């Protein structure tokens, strides 16, 4: 996957008309954009065909999958339905609840995204135990694309040694969260980016300062 | 604590709006509790919670798997009181911070939150079984009254419920489908889910009918 600039927006505001314009204002900066239920469970799935007609940016749909597998495998059927070219699964509840998702994903063309450790706090009481075991399953099940938190570098590159350069790593936790945009991109291949964009007095601005900060690494 | 018709609550996944009404009406004299989930909230909208509402005199369980940092986790439990749910189910693996946050929008809003500590499926005994009593302990600490616990493990239910005391409201998923069995369920559980049993049955009436002669003692 092809991420301009190594920049993923995370459009987490949660009312249309803001959505679309804030997307608006920064598209030439990204062709990336991942949407989640902040903004799906109060505008509707249909969402995210208008992306794609407005802007023809790929879309990751963050949904933390984390079901029994019958229930994955409905939840992907519906998502990649309304457009999504990838979705974001937890690894916590299991190898069969992942391999549900991966079903889905090649049977529509899309990709899943392992989710291995989260990036607040909370993470710290069980999640992060798991996250290296979570990551060798994915090695296991042939899982290609992984979520890691840019707020523990370190988590992250172990991450990324798990899995090997060959894998797409992409990282959140980055501005409001603490995590630092250069750092992380020592580790993953793109960087989730929400708050620090959309809640900017200048989205436009703050995009483009963040890729400033990071020019040489593309 | 709800007081559940029946003891029965009816997991609605079905995909197709018509379908899921038309069965949904079809067991109403047997249920007054329905639990709705991403499969058909994805497919038809957060207005299909708004349907049911005006369609049935049931109350609405949002089985949402609520599994993202406090931020997200916010917003997504108040896009979906907004919607009219009258509780939310939340994943506690995410830990303390994420729960925390469920919680708070549910006492500012007047409704209630469920937290899940062991799932039902196979792969649960990967990650989940073994954080399962922490998780619960935790849920107590926050002071959560209401939890989901698996029908498919009585011993694992059982000590969920003596975790949780007896004040509290378990309900449990994993009956019929999935091996568990309705009796045995509820001498643990005040509540049992139950979706394909009834909702994939040739006459889902007579399919919720037999599960709830199979209790009447109870
Ligand atoms: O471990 C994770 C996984 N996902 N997200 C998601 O990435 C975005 C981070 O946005 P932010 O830059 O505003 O913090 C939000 O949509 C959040 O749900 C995280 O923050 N941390
Ligand atoms: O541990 C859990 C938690 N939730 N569910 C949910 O409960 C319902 C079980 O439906 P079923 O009777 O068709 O198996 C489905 O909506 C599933 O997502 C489980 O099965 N197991």
């Amino acid at each position: 996957m092809d991420v301009m600039n190594r920049l993923i927006l995370a459009m987490d505001l949660m009312n249309r008309d803001d959505a679309l314009r804030v997307t608006g204002e920064v598209r030439e900066y990204i062709d990336t954009v991942k949407i989640g239920y902040p903004l799906v469970l109060s505008e509707g799935m249909d969402i995210i065909a208008e992306f794609r007609k407005r802007f023809g940016c790929r879309i990751i749909a963050d949904f933390k999958v984390a079901d029994i597998p019958e229930t994955n495998e409905k939840i992907c059927r519906a998502t990649f339905k309304a457009g999504a070219d990838a979705i974001i699964v937890h690894g916590f509840p299991g190898a069969d609840s992942v391999r549900a998702c991966l079903n889905v994903a090649e049977e529509m063309g899309r990709e899943v995204f392992l989710l291995t450790e989260m990036s607040h706090p909370g993470a710290e009481m069980f999640i992060q135990g798991a996250a290296d075991e979570i990551a060798r399953m994915g090695v296991d099940l042939g899982v290609k694309n992984y979520v890691g938190p840019s707020t523990r570098p370190e988590r992250l590159s172990r991450l990324r040694e798990i899995i090997g350069q060959d894998s797409f790593l992409i990282s959140a936790g980055v501005g409001a969260q603490g995590g630092d945009p250069g750092e992380t991109l020592r580790f993953a291949d793109a960087i989730i980016v929400g708050r620090s964009i959309y809640l900017a007095d200048n989205p436009a601005a703050a995009a483009a300062g963040i890729i400033e900060s990071i020019k040489d690494l593309l």
